[PDB]
């Protein structure tokens, strides 16, 4: 109790250091943002503004989503370096961790940039509507809307940042990823962490009763979330082939 808040100030340090945006300031803008609602503000928008060349409506939308989760990637895996615990596994360790974890990292840290209206874009300074990207054609659409059911849901457990680094730093130390070398180690830190987050969120959510159980449910959610993800990945690059998906991506999803 006494070591694992210490363990969890680190963590919420390196939460601090690394993410472009906190959920902190996501709150407060959302609370101004250019609003993107249709093809004429989505122009004006990039006239708030490097990509693939052009090819419609539908995938432009769709690489920005491509570049902001390469953008992300990089952020999960500065703050994942930034803990001691993980920077310690050996390097091909830290790769089978990052390929397996980001996107159920990254659709949690979604949360924070999402109302049920629609969500922040350009570091704030953009804001995008869900139903104009419900406008957006098959497949591309379909790939979107799931993240906005999950994000309001989560976005009402009302966890803070310091929360959230403990609950990301959970996702991504964790000893059931297929290919681990070192899994009694890695079971030993998640575990960890998991002690040190249901410790935060007494002292954090004195009144919140069955938090720490809600959000462990929550971690087995964001996994059936990312299976489907997948799963609809798999379809576009089946059905879309004149859309092109990043390298990075790629090397994640061909497991
Ligand atoms: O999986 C992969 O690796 C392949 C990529 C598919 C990802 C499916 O993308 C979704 C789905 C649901 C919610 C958000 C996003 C994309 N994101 C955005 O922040 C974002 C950025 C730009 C726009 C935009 C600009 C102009 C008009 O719209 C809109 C949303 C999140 C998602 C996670 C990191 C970023
Ligand atoms: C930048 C952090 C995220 C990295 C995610 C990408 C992991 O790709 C994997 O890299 C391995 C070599 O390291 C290959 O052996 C695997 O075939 C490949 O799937």
């Amino acid at each position: 109790v006494a070591d694992l808040k210490a363990f969890s100030k680190h963590i919420y340090n390196a939460y601090l250091k690394n993410f472009n945006m906190t959920k902190k300031k996501a709150r407060s803008i959302l609370t101004a943002p250019f609003v993107i609602h249709d093809i004429e503000t989505l122009w004006q928008a990039e006239k708030v503004w490097g990509l693939p060349p052009y090819k419609e409506i539908s995938v432009h939308v769709f690489y920005r989503c491509q570049c902001t989760t390469v953008e992300t990637v990089r952020e999960l895996t500065e703050f994942a370096k930034s803990i001691p615990s993980f920077s310690s596994l050996f390097l091909n360790d830290q790769v089978t961790l990052l390929k397996y974890g980001v996107h159920e990292a990254i659709f949690a840290m979604l949360a924070s940039i999402v109302n049920k209206d629609g969500l922040l874009v350009a570091n704030g300074s953009g804001f995008v509507t869900r139903e104009f990207l419900r406008s957006l054609r098959k497949p591309f659409s379909d790939i979107i809307e799931p993240k906005f059911e999950f994000a309001v849901k989560f976005n009402a457990l009302e966890l803070d940042d310091s929360d959230l680094a403990l609950f990301i730093a959970a996702i991504i130390l964790c000893g059931d990823r297929p290919g681990l070398m070192n899994v009694p180690r890695v079971e030993a830190i998640q575990d960890t962490i998991l002690r040190a987050l249901e410790f935060h969120l007494q002292a954090n959510h004195p009144d919140a009763q069955y938090l720490f159980p809600k959000l462990l449910q929550k971690m087995a959610d964001l996994r059936q979330l990312v299976t489907e993800h997948a799963q609809m990945m798999q379809r576009i690059k089946k059905t879309e082939t004149e859309t092109s998906l990043h390298p990075l991506l790629q090397e994640i999803y061909k497991d």
